[PDB]
Formats: C-alpha cells, structure tokens, sequence
C-alpha cells in the first residue's frame, strides 16, 4: 500500500541473530526494520515536506510563487533586521560555562549531518553558483537585499548550495524530496568511530591488537595523542593559514575541524577510547584487537549518552525535560529512533549560544600569552592555533572558565557567524550562518512556525497581537510580522528560537517540546542503550553512573584542577577541586569474569 521500498543508495546489510555490538552504520538496532536509525537514508519525516511546487522546489525560488498569499522575505534581510546585534557586552549566560554550547555541536554532530548534494564532479556548476549568483538546479544562492553592505563590499549574493536527497542524487523521483542524514540517528560516538566502515577502518590502529584508534605522527601534546590529520587537497585548515600549513583533523564526523574548540573536545574524546582499550588491555590480556576496540567504542558511548541525558539535557529543557523525556522505562522497539529533518533545525538554538571569542588559559588559569583571547571568526577550521599555540590545554581551561553566549531576543547571533564564517572553497569570512540555516530550512522543505506550534500543541497565532503574547516582545513580533506578514510563514529555525526560554532551560516550549520528543525517541528506541538490560551488567551500570565531564579533563590532559559541575558557571580558584577529589570510572567490573 506504501512506497517503503526507496533506499536506492542501499547500504543493505544482513543481520546476525545475538550479535554483541553496535554496527557502525546502525543498521541491525531495530530487529523488524533493521534500516531504522542506520546512515545514509532519508530523515524522517513527522509532518509532510512543504515545497513551493509540492514535490522538491522550496518557497522562495520562485519570486511571483507566495506562501499564504505573501512572498516569503529574504533570508538575509531576516539575519539583518532581527538576528543580527553590534554590542557584545552583556550578552554572556552568567550560568552556562562554554562547555555548555560545546557539548550541544558535539551531541548534534553525533546525531545529523544532511550535506550538499555532490553532484558528480570537475565541473562548472559551483564555480558558476559562487561566481554568477544564477539559481539553478542545486544552486540556491542566498540573494543580498537592497541596503545589505554585503551587497557593496561582495558582489550578489552569499553561495549556497541543495542538501542530497535519497533515492536517486542528481534526478528526481514521484514522492516528496527527502533529504539525507549521513550519520546514525543512535547517540553512539559515531563522531569517534564514523557512520561508514571506510572510514571506521581508516581511524582504527589495525597495525597493533591493542584496538587503539590512529593518531597524529607529526605532532604530540605533552606525550597525549592529536587526531590523525586528513591529507585530502585542498584542506580549508591549510587554506586559513599557508604560512603554517597545518592540516586539518580526520574524525569520525567530517566537520571536526569546523572551529578549534569541536577539535579540541573530538581530541578528548579519542584520548579517552585509547586510555579505556590500554585499560582493558592490562584487565583482559586474552582479549583481542576487535574485542578491545569494541568494548572501549560501548564505554565511549555509554560515556556520551549519559552526560548527554543526565547532565545535559535538564539544563537545555528545564522545566519540560519530565514532560518530554520521563525516566527511563525500557527499550520499546515500536518507537522511530530516526533523526527528524525538523530536529536538523531545531537543534541550531546552539547557534545563539556561541559567543564572540574564545580565551587560552595557562596552568593558573591566567591569561595564555599576549593574544590569550580571539576572535572566533580567526579559529574556524584552525588546528594551527592548537598544534603551534599550547596544544588542548590552555583551551579546555576556556572551556570550563568562560560562558556560553545566552539567548537573546534583541541579540541572537553574534556577527563572528552571522558575517565572518568560513566556508570551505569560497575563500572568504563573509558568510551568514543565520542566512543560511533559513535558507536551508526551506531547502528542505520545513513546514512554517504554526504548523509546528500545532505539532506541539502550542497555540498558533495569527494577529500582530497574538505573536506579540506568544513571544512577550512587541518589537520583535513587530519586526517579523513586518518580513513574513503572517506567523504561518515564519521559517521554523527563527520562530522557534524567538520564544522566551522555559524555566531553567535555555530554549522555549516550542524547541522544548520538539528537542524533547527527538531526545525520548533516541533514547527509547535505541537496543543498545547503556540502562537497557544486557547492554551492561548491573556492577557496569553502577560503575558508569560515576562518569563526568570534569573526570574525562582530568584522565586525558595534564589539568589538575577542575570544577564538579562543568556545564555550570565556575570561576577559578573558588569552584575549582583537585583532580585527586574527582569520581574516576572503575573498571573492574570489564573483568572477562572472575567468580
Ligand atoms: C599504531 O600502534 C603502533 C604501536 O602499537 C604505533 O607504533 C609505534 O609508534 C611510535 C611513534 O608514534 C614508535 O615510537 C618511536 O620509538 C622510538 C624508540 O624505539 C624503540 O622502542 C620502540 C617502542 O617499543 C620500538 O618499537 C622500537 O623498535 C622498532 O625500531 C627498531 C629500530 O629502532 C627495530 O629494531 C625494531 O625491530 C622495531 O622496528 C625501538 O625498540 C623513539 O626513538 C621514537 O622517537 C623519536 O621520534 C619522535 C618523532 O617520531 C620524536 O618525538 C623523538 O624525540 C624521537 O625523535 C618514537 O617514540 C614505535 O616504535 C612504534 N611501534 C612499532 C611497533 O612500530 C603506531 O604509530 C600506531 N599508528 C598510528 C597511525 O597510530
Ligand atoms: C562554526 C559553528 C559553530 C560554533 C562556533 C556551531 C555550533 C553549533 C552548536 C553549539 C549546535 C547545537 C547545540 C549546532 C548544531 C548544528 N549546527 Fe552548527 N555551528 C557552526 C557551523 C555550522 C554550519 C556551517 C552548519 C551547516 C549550515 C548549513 O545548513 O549548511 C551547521 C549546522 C548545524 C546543524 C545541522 C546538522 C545537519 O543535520 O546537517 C546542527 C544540528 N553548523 N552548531
Ligand atoms: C599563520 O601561522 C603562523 C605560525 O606558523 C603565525 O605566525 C607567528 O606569528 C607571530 C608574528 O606575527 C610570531 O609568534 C611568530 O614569529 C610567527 N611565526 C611565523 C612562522 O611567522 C601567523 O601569524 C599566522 N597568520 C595568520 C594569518 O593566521
Ligand atoms: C546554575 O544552574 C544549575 C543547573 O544547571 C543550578 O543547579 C544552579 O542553581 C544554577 N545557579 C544559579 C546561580 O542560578
Ligand atoms: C512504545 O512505543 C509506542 C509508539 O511510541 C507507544 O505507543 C507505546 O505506548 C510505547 N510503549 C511503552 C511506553 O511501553
Ligand atoms: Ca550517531
């Protein structure tokens, strides 16, 4: 009755009955439908795609086509008259340490990445797309207004370019365009290990039985690993610097390098799989290279889904995390662990929460040399700084001594994103990571801000008034009332992040209520689950309830003081502890067995 064939790409694999381990394409979780979660199929769906023609075309590629009898406004006009703010005094959470907006890329890293179609290759379209500004095909060029400056100083527009889509790449099909996740929809430190088993294999010491994964053979950091660099020409890390010509990181998720501080947590967390395979090696000296690489790969996820669900998520949803994700029941194998398309947006609240510079600090957590401090548009894909400017340290002291940029109607995201990002192969800072995440949100055909407020059982204003209470902002709904004409057109990432946040959390009800039921269904729908039985043993579990963000600094750098709560505001030296004082994972329950 149903078209449930389509998965042309087809990564198809059979499954084996009692298998111990995570695949790493995620195929085999679901028993019934071994596909669901897996990489490289289409995002689900929760409500239909919206397109201007109904099938693939996204509003606004078509100028006289209206949305609700409006034209849909530019998505850089919106970035300019509502994202965008000057002044970066008194923008920072006095509660949330930067740690906080870093674990969340982290996590979302773990979950989605929808990337450009491909296209073939040597060819004249992208350069044609970034040259000309001429909408095409996958072209989809996000078109300066009138009054932007960028129009005088960079010529027409801002490339950009269509997701991939499932079935067939370059044509089309008869259903709805449904765009690709690359990764697996589990929180299973697929940004470790990879989502593909070419790439899987590449990360892994295959040389050793000692199930290590491979690290970087020009440079160390006090004795402690680097990622391997990616060798592939050209490198945007290499690019950004050719004076120092270093490259960038390979990872488990290919945007590891996309700004210093997601390079420096995916360091952390390779540390950490080497340590826990040394550990179980000396434990279990019968085990082999694939056992010990497998057990250190389940410890490592476990380690993220529990400072994801236990540490995280109760400060991003506050008062709606027992609405949306209750304690924890069980495995149900009825519910869909795929990442949503809407979920790919929702999950950009991060994008509000990434401040305008980034600080090194020394043993005392001091100022790091005379430019201690950058501007973070001068760190996107910038592994220099690390490898020739102190090695992770004196940036993980950042991490924990500095804040998150909190949420702002009046300043949402700061102008180190909104006009200086990078982007590989367009050579400039010039781009506009607010412009781009609504021009992407109609590239896959995201339904409007009241169509999800409905989904979420949230009232859907249609007045000036209405969006006024809904957002308590007079100017702000004003200012969106005056670009989208109605509530219904507004594309979901802005509407969604224009709620004021719930208690405790640092979203609103809308992100909440959408966050949280992506959250319940990876967590429910997930066979290997840390808490689900059989997974780990009882005495594994109660080890693994000790884990902490603070404990991993202390194990893989050369810190020896560091805060209880990392998520929170600390400051240095009063909610600072010796290492010595911190909870350390036990082990021994890794024991083969005993008696
Ligand atoms: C995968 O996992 C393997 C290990 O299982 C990694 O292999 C090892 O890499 C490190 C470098 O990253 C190598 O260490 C070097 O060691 C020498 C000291 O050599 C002596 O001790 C070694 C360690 O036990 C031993 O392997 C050596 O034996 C080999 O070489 C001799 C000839 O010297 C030969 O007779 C033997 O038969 C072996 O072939 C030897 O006993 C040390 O001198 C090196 O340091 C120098 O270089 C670094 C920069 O490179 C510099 O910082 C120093 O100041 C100095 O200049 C270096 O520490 C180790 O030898 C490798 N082990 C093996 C078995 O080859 C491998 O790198 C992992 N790969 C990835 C991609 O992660
Ligand atoms: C540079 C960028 C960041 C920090 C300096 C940054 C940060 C975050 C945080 C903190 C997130 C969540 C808590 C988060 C989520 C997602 N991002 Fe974003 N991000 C930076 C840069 C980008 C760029 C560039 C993109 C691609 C934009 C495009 O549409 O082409 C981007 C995306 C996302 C994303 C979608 C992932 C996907 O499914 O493809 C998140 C869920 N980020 N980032
Ligand atoms: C590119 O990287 C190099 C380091 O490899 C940076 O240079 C150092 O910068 C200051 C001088 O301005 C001094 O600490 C060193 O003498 C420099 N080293 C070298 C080799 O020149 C350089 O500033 C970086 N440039 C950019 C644009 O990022
Ligand atoms: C900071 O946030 C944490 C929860 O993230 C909370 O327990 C603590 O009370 C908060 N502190 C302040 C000062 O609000
Ligand atoms: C399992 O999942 C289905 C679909 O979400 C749900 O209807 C059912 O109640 C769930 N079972 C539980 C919570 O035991
Ligand atoms: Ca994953």
């Amino acid at each position: 009755s149903w078209e449930v064939g389509c998965g042309a790409p087809v990564p198809l694999v059979k499954c084996d009955e009692n298998s111990p381990y995570r695949t790493i394409t995620g195929d085999c979780n679901n028993r019934r439908s071994p596909a669901l979660g897996a990489a490289n199929r289409a995002l689900a769906r929760w409500l239909p795609a919206e397109y201007e023609d109904g099938l693939a075309l996204p509003f606004g590629w078509t100028q006289r086509k209206t949305r609700n009898g409006f034209r849909v406004p530019l998505a850089r006009e919106v970035s300019n008259k509502i994202v965008g703010y000057l002044d970066e005094e008194g923008v920072l959470d006095q509660n949330r340490s930067l740690l906080f907006m870093q674990w969340g890329q982290i996590v979302d890293h773990d979950l989605d990445f929808a990337p450009e179609t491909e296209l073939g290759s040597n060819e004249h379209s992208k350069t044609q797309c970034e040259e000309y500004c001429i909408q095409g095909d996958n072209c989809f060029p996000i078109m300066f207004p009138k009054n932007d400056p960028k129009l005088k100083t960079q010529g027409k527009c801002m490339p950009f370019f269509r997701a991939g889509f499932v079935c067939p790449t370059p044509p089309y099909q008869s259903l709805a365009r449904e765009q690709i996740n690359a990764v697996t929809s589990f929180l299973d430190a697929s940004l470790v290990y990879g989502s593909e088993p070419s790439l899987a294999s590449r990360l892994r010491n295959l040389s050793s039985p000692l199930g290590l994964m491979a690290v970087n053979q020009e440079a160390w950091d006090h004795g402690l690993a680097y990622l391997p660099f990616n060798n592939k020409k050209p490198s945007p890390c290499e690019f950004i610097n050719t004076t120092a010509r270093v490259p960038c990181f390979l990872a488990g998720d290919f945007r590891a390098s996309e700004q210093i501080l997601l390079a420096t947590a995916h360091t952390l967390l390779l540390r950490e799989h080497n340590r826990l395979a040394r550990e179980l090696k000396k434990l279990n000296p019968h085990w082999n290279g694939e056992k010990l690489y497998q057990e250190a790969r389940k410890i490592l996820g476990a380690f993220i889904q529990i400072i994801t669900f236990r540490d995280y998520l109760p400060i991003v949803l506050g008062s709606e995390m027992q609405k949306w994700i209750p304690p924890y029941q069980g495995y149900n194998n009825s519910v869909d662990p795929r990442i949503s398309n809407v979920f790919t947006f929702a999950f950009r609240f991060g994008h509000m929460e990434v401040p305008s510079t980034v600080s090194r600090l020394d043993e005392n957590y001091q100022p790091w040399g005379p430019e201690a401090e950058l501007p973070l548009h001068t760190l996107f894909f910038n592994t220099w700084r690390i490898i020739k400017d102190g090695g992770i340290d004196p940036l993980v002291r950042g991490l924990l001594a500095k804040k998150s940029k909190l949420m702002n109607q009046d300043k949402m995201v700061t102008s180190e994103l909104r006009n200086k990002l990078f982007q590989p192969t367009h050579k400039i800072h010039g781009f506009d990571l607010a412009a781009i995440n609504l021009q992407r949100c109609r590239d896959h055909g995201m339904p409007g801000y009241n169509s999800w407020r409905g989904f979420c059982g949230l009232s859907q204003p249609k007045t000036l008034k209405g969006l006024q209470t809904v957002l308590k902002n007079k100017i702000l709904a004003k200012k969106l009332m005056d670009l989208y004409k109605t509530p219904d057109n507004i594309d979901i990432w802005i509407g969604g992040n224009a709620e004021p946040m719930v208690e405790r959390g640092r979203v609103g009800p809308l992100l909440a209520c959408l966050l949280g039921r992506q959250f319940q269904q990876i967590r429910d729908g997930d066979r290997f689950w840390w808490e689900n039985p059989g997974v780990f043993t009882e005495k594994q579990r109660d080890s693994l309830q000790k884990v902490s963000f603070s404990r991993l600094i202390c194990d893989n750098t050369h810190i020896t003081k560091v805060p209880l709560h990392a998520f929170q505001a600390n400051n240095y030296p009063h909610d600072f502890v010796d290492c010595s004082t911190v909870d350390k994972l036990d082990l021994s329950p890794w024991a083969s067995r005993e008696n």
